[PDB]
RNA sequence: UUUUUUUUUUUUUUUUUUUUUUUUUUCUCCUCUUUUUUUUUUUU
């Protein structure tokens, strides 16, 4: 019963689609976007992703 | 004492041409474990 619910609450997209750069120019300048390097743990490497300014990406 | 006649190896040579490696399939796919990540230092 789960199966149909998880498979029909997934539709036909897997990842957020990207977008242009001038957006990122502005989003920086206006002050709503930080940007740094990104590393990963290695015991847990599918979950524990960090964004060195640390932002936990789950 | 046994004369005379019954052809034979197809004729021909003095014709133009402006293309080009290959060639045509097989789907989506659960990466297991002390961690933040250590870090100066000196002898190459």
């Amino acid at each position: 019963r789960e199966r149909e619910n998880e498979s029909q609450e997934s539709h036909g997209k897997e990842y957020p689609e990207h977008l242009p750069l001038e957006v990122l120019e502005a989003g920086i300048k206006s002050g709503r976007y930080i940007q740094g390097i990104l590393n990963v743990n290695k015991h847990r490497a599918q979950i524990e992703a960090f964004v060195r300014l640390d932002i936990l990406i789950h």
